């Protein structure tokens, strides 16, 4: 019951409540032990190895420290411990919802498996925090500590997730948790404004650190010159107009990163295998959850004690299995371990304004393959043998343009916001803030079978009107 | 078939050979992308999550950096492009035996396991390389670059491990896979005389990365200093005169690593945990082999192709079971999973050099326990309540000084050898190298059965003639 | 006359040559030691006190390096060692013409005290190495190492300046060192058709480890994927075609870095300060030149035995003065010294097209001063109260992309170069490449004095028809 | 009036209290703008360019953090923001009086002009702060921000210096500045009884970071465990029991550093040089103090306004001098800049207990001229051509242990400090904590004078019963 010390590689020696201590200390946190932060990179960047266990220390650290800072820097906002415990709760338990390899689980394997259900990894997190709470005798430790669990476990879910209860804008406040007094306090840990968060932060620096790919932002500097300032009858937390260009920068450096390693095109086909396999070998594995019974890897997001058991172990879990009825994902993972991938074949961009939507996926490979080439390649390529992939590159605001919903103050009048335009700033800045990428693979790896597929992908890409590749020139001249 | 170019955060951007990339894409090498480097000190330092894949590359990489700049700066030693593709093979493959949590596979548990076999990582390496070189098809490809197989083979073996074949040094040259005039390319990968090799720099470096803890030695600036000099009818590798105070700080720094990480109190103790699940757990865990056969966890080092499927994966595939036989291993770890873990009670040196040899340890808990002390407090302790262990902290060579084998040179003569005494560098190195510690745990963590086990602590610790216990005034007024 | 080894911080041991040693241990190199490279930004980041010294060491050992590994990847291209050493030795020496504080002297200085000669820092050097070469008796060095002078001097000489003597483009080669099947190695200390030099990488690396802000580019890799390609019967530098994206990132880096440090206002209105001082200095500052002669700082460029003497040393020697003469300049000083600056007035953009050329400048204050503002003020300033000072920011090429003149080559035929528009790679890409910005600035220090320089500021931008002033409602509502 | 910010590169971005900026912009503040942390270091290392300006914002920096801690963490020992701006003061202005070249005004160049004065530069730095604070009117500053100035300023100079007004140690309070209960407050800056301070984390983090040489101590570590304890009527700062290893690291570290860059052989003798033309430069260079008086280097430490004027420039002034009377020290620093060095002979160590005091030094170069080799030697040396340096390295208190004046504490007793002996640590600890090197250097540079110096040397080693020489087989066989 006394304050913990850790010793973290990315930031220093970090203090620990606690209560802190008692929420770590159960199977429902410590099963992030096992899931990569990153999925499938950890197959092209040898140095990406780490787990989510570390991001949600150091998310939580952040939020505890920002808070601090705006807490002692201001001290007519009325911040309390208790604002700064629950703070640091939030901060600690939001990626708790996360499944085998991150992303690729709710990115990938949820939207083919059951595509009735619309389900994040954000509501995952809630339920497994109720889970946690309810299973661990919590509660008394909450109030030992001058928490009140009615309203502060409310106040922490409403920080993972939005408002909640469905908005409806007529001048009302949704939220729950807190009086709109603190409304600040629910743009720390996630930003529904703007986007700017300690999670991004904590991110970029584990990230690059892990990558070997070096970090241009400093969010201590932005700490620094943080503040608090009422506009509109709300109160939000606003940054010195001499830091606009540093922000627009910190977006610049999290688009190199999707542009990196996030969306690498042998990591992403291999988060595509994975995800089939993980298809094939569905409908065999069995999962126990309450009362004794059996689960699906697909329907086990429906109870959390199965849920707390399904980690990356599943992946190995199939490569050793012996069962012939498991025979076809394990074929799959082998060929994955021997370097045997889908081959890349080509990748293109729409013209105009036009956007492929979410649910005209599944016909693309149809598409492609019902070309008609002007040249006559010997072998025919089936629809079946294609795989279309589709990446959305934005500022995470969809083509909006997010610095735009920031504010800022002036170093005379401390206590009066302003906005500032895109033409204030320089003229060097992007014009569009959001794109769309569209990948072609073949499975048949045959030097034969990829003439006739780059002949099917150049017919495909000139009738589109999707542009032209970019090596017009060299691969097919 | 072209030169491929891998992204490492420790040493950059490494090129490797065809025939290094036809090696690696093999599931006996992708093996290792699941056992961790330091086992258990995850749990303590939660930065530590790397495994032996980036270790055995980056050992490799430095392998060949080294010979190239050896050649490179000699051209009469007539080292050959095949000489550096056998080192660079040899070096990659080094760590291909460790078990599951590395050293805690052939420190702890196989020895208790099956207490009446010798067995090292390196013989398993050597057996794992046999068998990946037989299961892959590599000798041809082999062939197609100019190695000569049977040669080359014993070559990399005999650079894995010591001479071979018993030795007996009757004025003799004991190694098979070269001649005489290139017995310094057997001090590359593994140092058998005094111990300076380039997997102490990898280590150190990736280790100190991942840690939280920066290193201060500089291995490039030794690689800039090295040469070659025949000494006493033998070729072997020489400093220059001006580093050997850096190389004492090289050994300083290492013992400086066991003392903070490897020999932790906690990591050990929850090794000692996992070792005592994974006994338990055997006799009831089978593994596939060669012909249909079925292995055991202790048994499975008999045969590769089942010691290929024998990873950490193993922790968690006792954690999720629902097997009644295996119960006790599984409440230990779930032990582990709450910290509630054996509590530490005392530690001692012994001072008059009557080191504690390895057929003694099993008694040492009866002698804990069989010892009375002068205080009663009625409430009696068995010895099976008591964890006793040994911690040998050394220069690597067992009391010797290390650099008392290191050969130097000087500017003026750079083609004769010479040797220098620890007086000739300074009075403020160490006296002795190589010391012992015991630790004591309970295995009850009753706030009475603490107090208890100290008592028995100090009387056995002031009977053995041990040290008296440190800070004892505190914990034993 | 040995290979000799050098520490450095921002890149590692380095190996230097013995002519490379002859050359440095001169008073003329040795003279870089004192002078500055950011000049008067160590005034607001207390971390940049380097000099130029350890900068020309840094971009002799990448030149050293890029054209080592162009070499040793293709033998074809017939590079010998005395093309390595002419390289090393061009990148060595091509900042010896920089004066005191650097840019500010060829900047801000020579411009405003001798306005009708054209002077650059570059003549400047390719002076300092003919007499660094002809005072110390260093030709009958190079003719044993197996350099020819008369050809090799000419060949640093346009590597350090352009061609030389004006160009006449009529189908010719306009260089006279090396022929024409070697013109890549024009390429790598200074680049003429784009800006992908070694210099910029040191610098780069160098500023930011000084700064205490953090650097993004990757050069090494850059280095990894170089090749040499034939382009329109030249010969060039190509890099691959997957890394365009990379060097757009390189250009944004160095935008940000002018943007940060480089056009600080702080720091450049004390480099105008400074300036001051100098100009008002002169007339009584005597330098010993050859024959016993004597100069001035502004006419010291016209002999090579004068501009030895002349570093950053005169500012003490103005500072620490005690001549009657000498007095205005030591006033300006001491005010540096209290931080009793010129005040920051405000800042503004060209809206269209049109630009402010060079010989526009000094009427600018005129302008602002002979404004008629609405409101009426008692205090009447004078156009001698007023600072305008003009930015350029560009990508190195005045508004054309530097990335259109860059040659890519294709995995599968390295052989063959081709070009990438900007619409092949992203939308999110900046649409302009140049712009400007002008900042004003009050002497007066009081607060009537800045209100009614604000209030001219303000008139004057509405007047000419300009943007803004970002705080139109907050400083002046 | 307001708080500013910094940002520094070891550091992060520091605030700075108005009263701390009205301090910082003064000339006798900006003088340490131009003085070299290292001195001559920087003509060995080029990466050694930093001053004491930033050494000493970052000694200030560092003073106010773990103050302020120590206030958090334990709120019962009373301190106050005005002890807070008190200590901040102490460790921004502590090296106010180093000279030229910094330790080699003091060490070298004082001692060998004025002989029968003692001084050291903190009783420099005393004397500048009472010339500060009274030429620039701080003290209605310090009274309009709480301070009590005749308290306040005798404090803080007492924490610079000792405890002043001559000892009797007769169980008395020698400090006047605080009371007994705040005793604490002096172990900050400047530790006098083990020293362990914030001076050395500073320079120990800046000097590592410029070098070259990554650091292996962890402030923050230690901070974190610290606490204030009742120690024999004398509250005192105990660190935790568990860090005793780390301490002793700490003084290993340090030792490090002056055994690779302080005391290296081709430093020591180029400040050798610098002292000898500074030596001969005396009598000639004349500086304007107080009152119009005229001043001489060596008696320019008696007036603060001509000490004021006294920086690293006067080396620059010497070597553009023109006048015929200082042309020796001219000569002298033109063969610096030649790399024309006096050449190193040799070196050797004390065998036993006998130590060489200080005022025997002058007549070594005598004995060692006045020895009589056996073997014939060609050529005879006078006295005059010798060089003899001493170098005491040890751990600061000498030859005594700092570990045995250092107090811990355990978890279960916080309150209540122990001791620890070397024997309860390691077996691998030193032996012995202080020694002496002599060094050898002949002016004479040819070959024939190098061999009889050499002749000289190793008969006078051999008579004096010293080691013999490392090489005593190589360069005199
Ligand atoms: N010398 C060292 N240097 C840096 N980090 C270290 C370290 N030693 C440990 N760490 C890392 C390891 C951890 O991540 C963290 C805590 O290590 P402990 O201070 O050993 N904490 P514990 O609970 O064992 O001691 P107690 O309960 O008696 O107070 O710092
Ligand atoms: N911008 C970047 N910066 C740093 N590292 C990067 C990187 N992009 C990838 N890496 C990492 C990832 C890898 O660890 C390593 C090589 O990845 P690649 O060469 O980019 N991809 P591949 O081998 O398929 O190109 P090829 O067409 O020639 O087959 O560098
Ligand atoms: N332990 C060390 N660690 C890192 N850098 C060091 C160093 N010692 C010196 N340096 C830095 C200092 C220099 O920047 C550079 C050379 O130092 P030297 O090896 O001492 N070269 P010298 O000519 O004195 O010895 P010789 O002529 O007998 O071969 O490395
Ligand atoms: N983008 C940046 N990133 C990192 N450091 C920066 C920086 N910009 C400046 N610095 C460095 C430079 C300095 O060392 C320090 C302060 O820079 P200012 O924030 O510009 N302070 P000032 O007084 O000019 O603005 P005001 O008075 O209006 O508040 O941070
Ligand atoms: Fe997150
Ligand atoms: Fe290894
Ligand atoms: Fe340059
Ligand atoms: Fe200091
Ligand atoms: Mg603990
Ligand atoms: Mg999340
Ligand atoms: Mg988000
Ligand atoms: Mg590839
Ligand atoms: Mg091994
Ligand atoms: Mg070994
Ligand atoms: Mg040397
Ligand atoms: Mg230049
Ligand atoms: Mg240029
Ligand atoms: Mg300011
Ligand atoms: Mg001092
Ligand atoms: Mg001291």
């Amino acid at each position: 019951d006394t304050m913990k010390v850790i010793n973290d590689p990315i930031h220093g020696h970090i203090e620990l409540h606690p209560l802190l201590v008692r929420i770590i200390d159960t199977p429902q946190f410590q099963r992030l032990r096992y899931i990569k932060q990153l999925g499938g990179g950890y197959y092209v960047f040898p140095g990406a190895s780490h787990n989510r266990f570390e991001h949600s220390l150091g998310v939580g650290y952040l939020a505890g420290c920002l808070v601090h800072a705006l807490g002692e820097k201001q001290p007519e906002l009325q911040i309390s411990e208790r604002d700064v415990l629950c703070v640091q709760i939030a901060g600690l338990c939001h990626d708790l919802g996360h499944g085998p390899f991150s992303h690729m689980f709710d990115g990938r394997f949820i939207p083919l498996a059951r595509p009735e259900v619309k389900w994040t990894h954000e509501q995952g997190s809630v339920m497994m925090f109720e889970h946690l709470i309810n299973s661990n005798g919590i509660k008394p430790v909450m109030e030992q500590y001058g928490l009140i669990p009615e309203e502060d476990i409310c106040f922490i879910k409403e920080q993972i997730v939005g408002p909640l209860e469905s908005p409806v804008e007529d001048s009302l406040w949704p939220y729950k948790g807190r009086p709109e007094n603190k409304s600040f306090l629910y743009e720390i840990v996630s930003n529904k404004r703007n986007g700017i968060d300690v999670d991004k932060w904590d991110y970029f620096a584990r990230d690059c650190h892990h990558l070997g790919i070096q970090n241009n932002f400093d969010y201590k500097r932005f700490i620094k010159f943080a503040r608090v300032c009422e506009v509109d009858n709300e109160l939000r937390i606003c940054a010195r107009d001499k830091e606009v260009g540093n922000l627009y920068d910190m977006f610049h450096t999290r688009n190199s990163l999707h542009r990196r390693a996030y969306q690498h095109k042998v990591g992403n086909i291999i988060d595509t295998m994975i995800t089939d396999a993980f298809l094939k070998a569905d409908d065999y594995i069995e999962i126990t959850g309450a009362g004794g019974k059996k689960y699906r890897i697909s329907t086990a997001i429906d109870d959390m004690e199965a849920y707390t058991k399904l980690t990356d172990n599943i992946f190995l879990e199939i490569l050793y299995s012996t069962d012939p009825k498991l025979k076809d994902a394990r074929e799959i993972l082998k060929q994955i371990e021997y370097r045997n991938l889908f081959k890349y074949v080509g990748e293109t961009q729409p013209t105009g304004q036009i956007k492929i939507k979410r649910e005209d996926y599944e016909s693309l490979p149809k598409e492609v393959a019902s070309a008609k080439p002007k040249v006559l390649l010997d072998v025919k390529l089936k629809a079946e043998d294609f795989i279309v992939d589709v990446i959305n590159m934005d500022y995470g605001m969809q083509e909006k343009n997010p610095i735009d919903h920031v504010s800022f103050y002036c170093k005379t009048a401390p206590n009066r916001a302003i906005r500032i335009t895109k033409n204030q700033v320089s003229q060097l800045l992007p014009e569009k803030f959001a794109e769309q990428l569209i990948r072609v693979y073949c499975k048949k790896v045959d030097r034969k079978s990829l003439y006739a597929a780059r002949q099917y992908f150049v017919q495909w890409c000139a009738d589109r009107n999707f542009t032209k590749p970019q090596d017009g020139d060299v691969i097919a001249p």
